[PDB]
């Protein structure tokens, strides 16, 4: 793994920054598989369930099924925390589509529903951990909304980074296990479209959000 200041070094070389989403587009899906390239990070993940499972959806644009800019970080933090229990790391099969973005991705969010019920169906007892960065977390916000109460108390936590829904709770959950880590200065937490710096740095909470994860996936 490069260091996160190696990571971010590359980050301000290769994305475009104040443009909006629809203008960055392109150069943000370009400039990830870069990075990703450059350093031999892993954009898609399709793990059978783990001791413990994520299922990841990532931002606008983003290559794969995770992207580069964070899920693979926390994954990487998350895996690290567990010691040996098993990380079983699910990305989310949406389009991560601009125009979802601006309309709220609804329709995502219900096979994101059904994603996690079928996680539940098939592996009964893992842990289940919900994370989202930029427009999958609004997936994961209207996953939650579609969902009844008996998945929800199967979900141990969830984490979101970027959220443009930043100050709307996780729906049908306890917000006690829900961490959303909103940097100052995104403007996507604001409800904007523009990318800026601080959008593209959640890399750096990946050890804290980790943190947060673990006592929650607990069989103590």
């Amino acid at each position: 793994w490069p260091s996160i200041n190696e990571f971010l070094s590359e980050l301000a070389k290769v994305m475009p920054i104040g443009d909006t989403i629809t203008a960055a587009c392109d150069l943000i899906s370009d400039g990830e598989d870069a990075a990703a390239s450059l350093f031999g990070i892993s954009e898609t993940e399709n793990d059978p369930c783990g001791d413990v499972t994520v299922l990841f959806a990532r931002g606008t644009c983003d290559p794969g099924n995770v992207g580069v800019l964070v899920g693979p970080w926390f994954f990487d933090s998350l895996q690290t925390a567990l010691g040996s229990r098993t990380l079983g790391v699910k990305g989310v099969p949406y389009p991560a589509s601009v125009q979802d973005f601006l309309s709220g991705s609804v329709q995502n969010g219900i096979n994101m529903a059904n994603q996690i019920k079928s996680v539940l169906q098939s592996c009964p007892n893992t842990k289940l951990v919900l994370g989202g960065y930029s427009q999958g977390s609004m997936v994961v916000h209207n996953a939650a909304s579609n969902l009844d109460a008996a998945t929800m108390s199967k979900i141990s936590a969830v984490v979101l980074f970027g959220d443009p829904y930043y100050g709307k709770p996780v729906a049908n959950f306890d917000a006690a296990k829900t961490l959303v880590v909103c940097h100052d200065g995104d403007n996507i937490c604001q409800g904007g479209d523009i990318i800026l710096l601080p959008h593209l740095t959640y890399a750096e909470d990946a050890d804290t959000a980790a943190a947060f994860v673990v006592p929650l996936v607990s069989h103590h």
